[PDB]
């Protein structure tokens, strides 16, 4: 990473509180996570020896609710990484107006590396370690890189089996498989939020999406779901697609389903047929329409900051663009999708599993959909009028969307006096 992430998270939340009203005593409270529980996991590896990995659970604030996040598995994965992401939870959830705080977890753990029943164990350990600290009403946490539904059961199968079934286990964790208590939709949850702001923020700039061009670095969860809904519902064409290891660019289109087929027959979607090969930073730097950073953090920098030449850039990935780059597309009149607005679908939707397992009924494909199409519509534009109204950047205006609200809820809990 170019600057570490927990820094970069408090240099924005303070560059963007300059622009509100806020006492000192609640900026101090803001920029320190709340609770942070470093564990060890250890688990039983396939020749029967024992691995101690390191896990880590950041709570960052609860004053709006109980603390929503993913847990990341990541070989390159450090604290400063899982603070700023609950930090960045936390705008994520109080942009859509959600009753939750912000929270995440992580294992610094290569997965590619380990196999079925070493990863259960892992999801099993991990749970073990951190049930003090979570919960269907304390932590409720999600997929994130690295991890699935499948990962997402076993965790909640470990927690029931911790719990007793004493209350709503089915709740503690979202992103859950539909057999055991799972919500439709969600699947394609981050990438239908991302779609639906891309569709908003082309009417704002008055752009007719259908035959343009978008790049979609990342081909996991989010970035497969969003090149494959904009191809669908948006009319785009997708032009380039990217994983880890490379990209494939194509000038006459892509189709995402024969890209994931091949990139799940040969691990990698390097060397498709029609396409040409290219690297990430080559992806970032195509003439595109928008473009939609779907990966790890902090892929637009100093460094390729000036290169972009996409009109809209959709940061589905949670913060792929530093402060500074930040200013450099706004100058260069390139409007920017702030990363926990774009991206709010995917904790709308877990939002709404929460609902449904604490309530036990579950709901429709439709009424989620119109649900989340409304939330992610109202949030946009808030922060879009914000933005306008107070000629500032994209990322400082949903930031005083977001802390604004956390804010008040520490005002409306006594945490802070002034
Ligand atoms: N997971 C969610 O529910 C969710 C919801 C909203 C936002 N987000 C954010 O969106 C981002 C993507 O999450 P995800 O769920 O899509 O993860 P994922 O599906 O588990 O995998 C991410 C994909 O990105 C690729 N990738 C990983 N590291 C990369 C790098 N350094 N350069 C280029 N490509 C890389 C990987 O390719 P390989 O297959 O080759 O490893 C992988 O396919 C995350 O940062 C997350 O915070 C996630
Ligand atoms: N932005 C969060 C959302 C997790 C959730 O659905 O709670 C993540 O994927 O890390």
């Amino acid at each position: 990473v170019e600057i570490d992430p927990f820094e970069m998270a408090v240099k924005q939340l303070e560059r963007a509180a300059q622009y509100m009203d806020i006492s000192e005593e609640a900026l101090e409270w803001l920029k320190k996570p709340m609770r942070i529980v470093e564990v060890s996991v250890p688990i039983e590896m396939d020749d029967g020896s024992v691995k101690v990995f390191t896990g880590f659970r950041v709570q960052h604030n609860w004053a709006r609710g109980p603390t929503k996040g993913g847990i990341r598995w990541h070989p390159a994965e450090t604290l400063s990484t899982v603070k700023a992401l609950a930090t960045w939870m936390t705008w994520k959830v109080a942009v859509v107006d959600l009753p939750y705080g912000g929270g995440k977890g992580g294992i610094i753990v290569n997965p590619k590396e380990l196999s079925e029943r070493e990863q259960e164990r892992l999801a099993r350990a991990y749970i073990r370690a951190v049930y003090d600290v979570i919960g269907p009403w304390t932590d409720i946490p999600a997929p994130d890189v690295y991890t699935n539904p499948k990962i997402m059961g076993w965790m909640m199968d470990e927690y029931e089996t911790i719990m007793r079934r004493k209350g709503p286990a089915f709740g503690v964790i979202t992103g859950k498989p539909l057999s055991i208590g799972g919500s439709l939709g969600r699947g394609t949850a981050t990438a239908q939020g991302a779609i639906f702001t891309i569709r908003e923020a082309a009417k704002a700039l008055g752009i007719d999406l259908k035959g343009k061009k978008i790049a979609v670095q990342g081909y996991g969860n989010a970035g497969y779901y969003t090149a494959k809904l904009a191809k669908e519902q948006l009319g785009m064409t997708v032009v380039a697609v990217s994983d880890s290891r490379g990209g494939i660019y194509n000038p006459d289109g892509l189709d995402p389903d024969e890209v994931l087929k091949w990139k799940r027959e040969h691990g990698s979607v390097k060397d498709f047929p029609g396409a040409t090969n290219i690297t990430n930073e080559e992806l970032l730097e195509l003439e595109v329409d928008v473009l939609a950073p779907a990966a790890i953090e902090e892929v637009i920098t100093e460094k390729n900051a000036d290169n972009i030449k996409a009109k809209i850039v959709a940061e589905v990935a949670n913060g792929p663009v530093t402060p500074e780059a930040d200013d450099i597309l706004r100058e260069k009149g390139i409007l920017q999708i702030p990363d926990f607005l774009c991206n709010a679908g995917g904790v709308t939707v877990s939002y709404f599993e929460w609902v449904q397992n604490i309530n036990g009924y579950y709901w429709t494909e439709e009424e989620v959909r119109e649900k989340l199409d409304k939330k992610m519509t109202k949030a946009f534009w808030e922060v879009y009028n914000t933005h306008k109204d107070k000629n500032i950047h994209m990322r400082d205006a949903a930031y005083v969307v977001a802390v604004s609200r956390v804010y008040q809820a520490m005002k409306d809990r006594g945490w802070v006096k002034k």
